């Protein structure tokens, strides 16, 4: 099915998922001069102290760190959000080279990777129902640049050898996602979509302005994963990012001056 190759990549997705050419697709380029500070935005609250991670899975597209969302533990609220959004999983998008990898861009600048912490609106009961709603999801996006190592990312890096191929998973309990955040919570926000099929238009995007630094050795290990399953020809999991989509009738708001 879909992927990131010449034959099944982003340019082909619209044939099975027509919403790929929709009115609120993600990612987008964030033009900093056009984004406007919004006084109506409330303070952003990232409450991950009670987070309960469970497993890490190579799904043939990226790797997902999954959480127990059966209760209000790790939640995101405030900012542009109405209500409480529960963390369900996080994953990354990255490149084959440090000059590319992120999905959102900032004044056309591409970062080496991008972290997505996916949350669903608790008013909808479960993730499946939330993805049938225009305000069903909130994704916290964080850029990664190559420089100093990110200590809080090392546990993820070290388990990747165990889930090299599509379909493999490993226990991944007691992981603290607080260790993946930058110091500042300044952000840009706009209404968009999931960046992977089915590309559903249910996401309030909150993209942090401050990138986190990770080491070249850390990202190099992301690039050793495989898109293929065990026993199949090796196709390195790199460049699993969708490029910027038309902004159309949308405005990007900034939480800062
Ligand atoms: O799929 C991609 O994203 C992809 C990206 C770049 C080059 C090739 C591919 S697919 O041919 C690899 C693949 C996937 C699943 C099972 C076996 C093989
Ligand atoms: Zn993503």
């Amino acid at each position: 099915h879909w992927g990131y190759g010449k034959h099944n990549g982003p340019e082909h997705w619209h044939k099975d998922f027509p919403i790929a050419k929709g009115e609120r697709q993600s990612p987008v380029d964030i033009d900093t001069h056009t984004a406007k500070y919004d006084p109506s935005l409330k303070p952003l609250s990232v409450s991950y102290d009670q987070a309960t991670s469970l497993r890490i899975l190579n799904n043939g597209h990226a790797f997902n760190v999954e959480f127990d969302d059966s209760q209000d533990k790790a939640v995101l609220k405030g900012g542009p959000l109405d209500g409480t959004y529960r963390l369900i999983q996080f994953h990354f998008h990255w490149g084959s080279l440090d000059g590319q990898g992120s999905e959102h861009t900032v004044d056309k600048k591409k970062y080496a990777a991008e972290l997505h912490l996916v949350h669903w609106n608790t008013k909808y009961g479960d993730f499946g129902k939330a993805v049938q709603q225009p305000d069903g999801l909130a994704v916290l996006g964080i850029f990664l640049k190559v420089g100093s190592a990110k200590p809080g990312l090392q546990k993820v890096v070290d388990v990747l050898d165990s889930i090299k191929t599509k379909g493999k998973s490993a226990d991944f309990t007691n992981f603290d996602p607080r260790g993946l955040l930058p110091e500042s919570l300044d952000y840009w926000t706009y209404p968009g979509s999931l960046t992977t099929p089915p590309l559903l238009e249910c996401v309030t995007w909150i993209v942090l302005k401050e990138p986190i630094s990770v080491s070249s050795e850390q990202v190099l290990k992301f690039r050793k994963l495989n898109f293929n399953g065990e026993g199949e020809p090796e196709e390195l999991m790199v460049d699993n990012w969708r490029p910027a989509q038309p902004l159309k009738n949308r405005q990007i708001k900034a939480s800062f001056k």
